[PDB]
């Protein structure tokens, strides 16, 4: 049995091994060490092909998906993996395996700097800080800093920074730039703890450290064709993968807890 | 339509409300409010009932299940809801919506000390710590702890300690009792952080806080019978609440950011 793979290119969940002359063109990363466990667990073979609008996917006006999701709907690929979170939106489209981890949002900041948490991160008028515009994480700052009911004000003072001008003023355009800027100093970087996570043990200067502090918002998921039978199976083999503490070391094989730079 | 919920009392996901005058006896809690919520979205009403043994449900000799589980297996309930964790073992007997809380370790311990990580703890002479005698979290320490593959020395060190004499020496008997001890000082309680966190949030004392930072190892789901219909569309509403942030307001309902016992040394 083989199965099609649609995939998008996120360090280190998926990346592509350094280009050799002769070698085919071979993938890497925390999300394939996942598909290859589920793999070798269900006994299946599996070919992985970028999507090639490279987006994780959103509807379109004529209730049509583009991006990996569109590729299941479409049945070009049997399955999705990368950085994919499981949203309702995306849930009643196709069908999400129980998470393999986690996602929240971080802040990247430059180490040293007596702002430990969200909120001092709010109280601060000397630093800015901001997200990718018209991202969830955008979106996800303005629900959480305009609801009534959350007992918590520091949401609402981080939304009137981060929404400054229509967020034009404080937020960045993708999050290559969001991090360039949190390097430079003088600037914190609010995106997915994954990625900044991965970012800052990669630094080259190790200038930059992220602050967690945030339980889990969603979590990342194999996406599969509606009804997919597969879904349940895979569902199972995760959950054995975390309670054996597979997935842990394979976390630790891109997430080391002791790396190159030390966040402290 | 009506729905046999099946549960167990576990402050604060599922309590017992303040009944007079033999008035059927309700319940409420952070599960309730969740299940109240799908009831509502997905229009079905429920009757609760404890589950006869008080129990979650685990796997005896002859392969039967009791508590909450043996009761959707055998399907004397529809579904059950409390502070179930989503584990391989059970899944493969029942079917778990996606999870919509998550769990993790933590630590409750007396305000004051100098320890305020599990790595501080596991470097203790001084204090004590385990957690309860015969439970998951004490197999979640005895895999991290003997795991050559671990990169984390502190799980190792943390074992020897909660592992002594078979953990005769500093394991508990029951949540309570570790809670008991922790408050009385010189011991540390290993065991849920929503189960600890709460505790300290309701000590009448304030004497106690709660160190968690551990990422979630497992999420609290809702358990329905093997191949149920119910579970996808309790998952897509589950989903729904947590994107709107209507579960957010539920658990802060439940777990105050002020207002309690201030859990900060
Ligand atoms: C809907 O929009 C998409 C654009 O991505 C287009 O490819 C497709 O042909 C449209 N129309 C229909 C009928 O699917
Ligand atoms: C297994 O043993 C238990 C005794 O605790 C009993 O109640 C149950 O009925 C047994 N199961 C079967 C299938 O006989
Ligand atoms: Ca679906
Ligand atoms: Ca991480
Ligand atoms: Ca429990
Ligand atoms: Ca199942
Ligand atoms: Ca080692
Ligand atoms: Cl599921
Ligand atoms: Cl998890």
């Amino acid at each position: 049995l083989t199965l099609k793979v649609v995939t998008v290119l996120e360090e280190p969940f998926v990346m592509v091994a350094e280009n050799i002359l002769g070698q085919p063109k071979r993938y890497k990363g925390f999300s394939i060490d996942v598909l290859d466990a589920l793999a070798k667990a269900l006994g299946f073979k599996y070919e992985i092909y970028q999507a090639p609008d490279g987006r994780y996917g959103h509807q379109l006006h004529n209730t049509s998906w583009n991006g990996m999701i569109g590729e299941l709907i479409s049945k070009r690929a049997d399955l999705a993996i990368s950085a994919i979170t499981i949203t309702p939106e995306r849930e009643s489209v196709v069908d999400f395996s129980k998470r393999y981890m986690d996602y929240s949002v971080g802040i990247l900041i430059k180490k040293g700097t007596p702002i430990r948490t969200f909120q001092d991160l709010s109280k601060q008028v000397e630093m800015s800080y901001g997200t990718v515009r018209d991202s969830a994480v955008y979106e996800y700052f303005r629900a959480k800093g305009t609801n009534p009911l959350e007992q918590d004000s520091t949401f609402a003072e981080l939304w009137r920074t981060i929404s400054k001008n229509g967020g034009a003023d404080n937020c960045v355009s993708s999050p290559s730039e969001g991090i360039r800027k949190a390097k430079k100093g003088n600037y914190a970087f609010l995106w997915d703890v994954a990625v900044v996570e991965y970012a800052a043990l990669t630094d080259d200067d190790c200038s930059v450290t992220v602050i967690g502090n945030s339980i889990s918002s969603k979590g990342y998921g194999i996406a599969l064709q509606h009804g997919s039978p597969y879904r349940d199976l895979f569902s199972q083999r995760i959950l054995e993968l975390q309670d054996t503490g597979d997935l842990d070391v394979l976390k630790q094989k891109w997430w080391p807890h002791m790396g190159r730079c030390d966040l402290t």
